């Protein structure tokens, strides 16, 4: 269904944000 | 339907979020 | 309608916070 | 709808947190 | 009604996460 | 109701994200 | 309810989110 | 239910973004 799809999505965007916040504690390392 | 796409533009925000962060991460690295 | 409205808003909301994330980012490049 | 009032109202919290992060960025740029 | 209740309350959680930036915006200034 | 009250311990693990943000702004201040 | 469960869940999550907050927030004292 | 299972993945992803909030957090400490 096209809600669970898009919230889905939602999920797929915080596990964006997580590998952005990985990003930023490799460089402070560096 | 107007909620899936409602949704799918909150979606589209997080993923927004996370590139604001990987730019923080490249502003640390440099 | 109003549901699909308010989450419209919501997206919009996150979208600011990502500009502010870019302005940090720019603040430490710097 | 109150509902939807709700939802407005996490948005306007939203807008708060990205001016905070604006603050942020200022703070940083001194 | 009991939910939307529930999510005017995330919206104060979400107002004292703006109040905590705004503190860490503070202390970088400082 | 469970749901309201699922959404009720959501705003109290978001204040305790506001409170965990505070402490950073202690941490800076030091 | 399996959607109160998964909302459960999710503020379980973003309790683990305060923590982690908590965390840097010990790293910078330090 | 798919609603249920969206929502238990958008909590897997808020773990996600604690975890590399947990990894900045070492790289302070370093």
């Amino acid at each position: 269904g096209e809600i669970a799809q898009a919230l889905k999505e939602i999920a797929k965007a915080l596990k964006e944000i997580a590998w952005a916040l990985k990003e930023n504690a490799q460089a402070l390392k560096g």
